[PDB]
C-alpha cells in the first residue's frame, strides 16, 4: 500500500506518523511506502533521512520515499495524509509566522487575538482572514488531483481549518475526504484528575471539531459525573495548569459545564465566549497562571519552541548523515520511541480500514442521523468504529443538551457556513458580514480598515486580487 | 359568533378591530358577540363607550360587551384577539413606558437602546428583559385556559414578541395559536415609489417575523427587481423620509438589499446589524433625517404622542356619555370612518375562517415545509390563504437567498431559542449568556450589574423572584 504525506515538511509529526507506521504489525512489511512530500527542500530532506534511519534501527522493512510532487505523492495513492501549511517564504519561515503577523494586524484595530480569534473559535492558526484561502485552495485541489489519480484513496485532512475544509471539500468536490483531530485526548485527564481506570470507564463524546462533549460519562455501572461535581466542590479552588495547554480542569471548562450541563471536552475549552478571553487578564481569571495557550504571550513563545525544536531536527538529520554509526532510537529516546505509538489516529484508522483492526475513532464524517436536529450533510466530529467494512457511526446516548444545541453547537455551525460563504463568494462584503457580527466591532470604519490593511499587506497579494 | 378582545384598554386599536367587524357584512349580525376586556377600568370603560357608539352610528346589530375577567373573556370564546401589553399601574402608565425605563436603565450601564435591542432585533418595546416574562406567561395562561374553556377557538396573537410567544405556545401548550403583524405592508410603500400598480404585481414575502424578504417581485410577467435597481441608481442618494417611520426605501434597506440579495421588508430593514444602528449619528447616516423611529430621540417622542392620543379618546368618550347626539363619525372621521376597512388582517382572517370568505395572508404558523432548511415545527411568517378549511400555505417561489438563509433568518431563529430558554430554565445565566453574545458588553462583570439592576428595579420583583432559586 501506498501512504501518502503531503507537508512532510512538518518534520516532527511526519516523523511520528512514521514510527506509528513502522511499530504497527499489520503495516510494518515490505509493500508499505510510505511517500512524504513537501516543497521546502530541507526539511524534506530532514524528515526523510531521520525516518529512513529510524526505520533502520527499528529494523522494519517499510519503504521510505520523498519526492517535491504533489502529484507523484498522490497517483495511486490508498492514504493521502494532508499536513500542508502553505506559507510564503520570501516573506515567513513558516504559514504559523504569516498567521502571527496578521494577528498582530488585527490587534493594532482594536481586535485581540486578530480577526482570525472569534466567539467559539479562539483556537491560534485555526482559520487564516476567516475564510482560509490558502488552506481552502489548497484540500480543493488535493482532492480534485486524487479523484483522478487516486479514486480510491481517502484524504485524511489535518491541516486546519479542519471543520470548514472537510465540509468544503465534501459538498464542492464530493471527494473522499475525513476530517481529523485528537483533542478527544483531553478525555484522560478528566478520568485521572478523578482517579479512574480509563479502562473502567464508559463514556462518549460528540458534536463538532474542537467543539465535543462529554455526552457520556459513566462509572462502576452508573452515571459518573457527581463524581466531577465532587471534584469541582473539593478540587477546583485549588487546581493549577501542569502547563500553557492544561486547561481540561480549569475554571472555564467547569463554568461551561455549569451552563451547559456537560463538560467541553479538549479543544472545545479553548474555544469558549469572550466571557472568558476579553484580555490576558481575564485569561488568567479563568485559566489561571498562563492565560491558557491562545493569547499575546504564550502563542508567540510557543511557535517560536516550534521553530527551534525543527531546526533540531534537521541538525540531527546533518549529523546522521555524516556518522551513519549515530543510534538515534538511543540518542534521542523520546522522539525515537520503540515501544510506544504516538496516540494519534491516522494510522489506527489506517490499520483498521486496510487491515480490518477494529477500532473506535473521533473522525469529522457527515452527520448521516447520529445527531439529531443537525442536517445529514452537516460534517460532525463522532464516534465512530472504523474496519476494512467502512466507518461506522456509534450510536450517541444520551443526546447532547439543548443548550449545547442552540448556544454552542449551532452558532458553530453557522460560522462554517459564513466562513465557506466568503470563501466561494469571492465577495469581501461578506468578510465584512463576518466582522460587523464580532462583538468587538466598535464601527463599521473600524471593519473596513483593519481589512484594508490585511489585504494590503504583501504577502496577501493573491488574496487581495481574489477578492477584488 | 363570540369574539374576543383581550387588553381593550388599547382604546385605538380594540376600536379599530370592532369598526372592522362593524363594516364586514357577514359579520354584521345580532349574534356576533364582541367581548372586550382589560384590567383598566377607565380605559375599559373609554373603549367600550365609543364602541357601542360607532355600531349604533352604523346601525350594525352587533353586540358589545365589557369585562374586566380573563375567565369572562375566554370562556367559549371563537376567536381570541391578545393584544395585551401587561404593566403595573403601580409604576406606571403603560407597557410602554416601563420598557421605555428598563431601556434607561441599560443606557446607563452602556447598552445603547437596551438590553433588549440586540442585532436583528432592534424593533423597540419587541422583547422586556430578553425573556419578555409578563408578555409570555400571560399568552401561556390564555392558551391553557382556552384550551380548556374555549377548545376550538383561535388564538390570534397581536402582542410582542410575537415570533416568541406563538413558537413557545406551540411548543410548550399545542394550542392553537396564529401570530399576527403587519410589517408586509411595506410592500405597497415599494410599488408606489417604483411607480407599479400594486393589483399588477405578481409578489411573495417570506421569513420570519419582523424578519420577511421580498423573494417574488414581478411587473407585466418580468422580474421587477430590475426597475428596483434602476430606482436605486436614479433615486437613492435623493430619498429622504417622510416621518420617524418612513425606512422601506432607506440606504439601511437597500445596503441589505445588495448584501443579500432581496429586499428586506418592513420592520426587517429596522431589524438589521449593528452596522446602522451604533449610535443616533449612524442611524441617521442610514435612515436619513430623523434615525428611524428607534432611538432615544424618536421613540419616547412617539411614546408620549401614544399617549396623548389615548387620552383624547377617553376625554371623547366621556364627551359622548354626557352628550348621545354627538355624531362622532362626523366629528372624527379619521379615527371613526365608514366604508373603510383598517387594512389589517385581523377581521378579514376571521370573515376567512367563520365565512368561508377566501384570503391571501401573512401569518406566523409552522413552517410544515414551506421553506426549505428550516424545521416543520418552526413558527415563521408565510404567505398564506385562509378560508373555513383553515390555512393553506402558498408555494414559497423563488426560494429565499443562501444568504438570507446563514446570515439573516437563522441567526433569528437561534435568538428565539435564546429567548425561550431564557424564559423556561427560570435561569439567570441564560440571561448572562445572553448579554455575552452582545457586541456592547465589554466585560462580566458589566453583565451581572446591568441585570442585577433591572431585576432589582420595584415593578420586576415578580420577574425577580422567578428568576431565583
Ligand atoms: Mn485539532
Ligand atoms: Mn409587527
Amino acid at each position: 500500500m501506498k501512504i501518502s504525506i503531503v507537508g512532510a515538511g512538518s518534520v516532527r509529526f511526519a516523523l511520528q506518523l512514521v514510527e506509528d507506521i513502522a511499530q504497527t504489525d499489520e503495516l510494518s512489511r515490505e509493500d508499505t511506502h510510505i511517500y512524504l512530500m513537501d516543497v521546502h527542500e530541507r526539511r524534506l530532506n530532514a524528515s526523510y533521512i531521520l525516518a529512513r534511519k529510524y526505520v533502520e534501527e527499528l529494523n522494519s522493512p517499510v519503504k521510505v520515499v520523498k519526492t517535491e510532487s504533489l502529484d507523484e505523492a498522490i497517483e495511486g495513492a490508498d492514504f493521502i495524509i494532508n499536513t500542508a501549511y502553505p506559507y510564503d517564504p520570501r516573506y515567513h519561515d513558516s504559514g504559523s509566522q504569516r498567521w502571527d503577523e496578521v494577528t498582530k494586524v488585527g490587534e493594532k484595530h482594536g481586535y485581540y487575538r486578530g480577526i482570525d480569534s472569534q466567539e467559539l473559535n479562539m483556537v491560534s492558526t485555526y482559520t487564516y482572514v476567516l475564510s482560509s484561502y490558502p488552506d481552502v485552495k489548497l484540500a480543493l485541489e488535493i482532492a480534485e488531483k486524487m479523484k483522478k489519480m487516486a479514486p480510491k484513496a481517502y484524504l485524511m485532512q489535518t491541516a486546519n481549518p479542519v471543520f470548514e475544509i472537510t465540509q468544503a471539500v465534501r459538498r464542492w468536490t464530493g471527494a473522499n475526504i475525513i476530517g481529523f483531530c485528537h483533542g478527544v485526548a483531553g478525555v484522560y485527564e478528566v478520568f485521572e484528575r478523578l482517579g479512574l481506570d480509563p479502562e473502567e470507564v464508559d463514556w462518549q463524546v460528540a458534536g463538532v471539531n474542537h467543539g465535543i462533549w462529554l455526552n457520556r460519562f459513566r462509572y462502576r455501572g452508573k452515571d459518573a459525573y457527581p463524581l466531577l461535581d465532587e471534584w469541582i466542590e473539593k478540587e477546583l479552588s485549588k487546581w493549577e495548569p501542569k502547563n500553557p495547554w492544561d486547561t481540561q480542569m480549569s475554571p472555564a471548562a467547569m463554568d461551561m459545564y455549569r451552563f451547559y450541563g456537560m463538560l467541553p471536552i479538549g479543544d472545545t475549552v479553548r474555544n469558549g465566549t469572550w466571557k472568558y478571553h476579553y484580555n490576558l487578564e481575564t485569561k488568567k481569571k479563568w485559566f489561571r497562571r498562563f492565560g491558557g495557550i491562545d493569547n499575546e504571550v504564550e502563542r508567540p513563545k510557543f511557535h517560536e519552541h516550534l521553530r527551534r525544536a525543527r531546526e533540531r531536527l534537521i541538525k540531527l538529520a546533518e549529523e546522521v548523515q555524516e556518522n551513519p554509526h549515530l543510534k538515534i532510537t538511543e540518542k534521542h529516546p523520546e522522539i525515537f520511541p520503540k515501544g510506544r505509538l504516538s496516540g494519534e489516529q491516522h494510522i489506527p484508522f489506517i490499520n483498521a480500514i486496510a487491515n480490518n483492526k477494529r477500532v473506535r475513532l473521533f473522525l469529522n464524517v457527515e452527520n448521516q442521523g447520529a445527531l439529531k436536529d443537525f442536517p445529514d450533510d452537516l460534517v460532525m466530529e463522532l464516534p465512530v468504529w472504523v474496519d476494512s467494512s467502512g466507518i461506522h457511526r456509534e450510536k450517541v446516548e444520551p443526546d447532547l443538551t439543548h443548550r449545547i444545541k442552540i448556544f454552542y453547537l449551532w452558532p458553530r455551525i453557522l460560522r462554517t457556513e459564513w466562513n465557506l460563504e466568503a470563501f466561494i463568494s469571492r465577495d469581501r462584503k461578506v468578510l465584512e458580514e463576518i466582522l460587523i457580527r464580532d462583538p468587538r466591532t466598535k464601527s463599521y470604519e473600524q471593519v473596513v480598515k483593519v481589512l484594508d490593511e490585511i489585504l494590503s499587506l504583501p504577502f496577501n497579494e493573491e488574496i487581495r486580487r481574489y477578492y477584488e
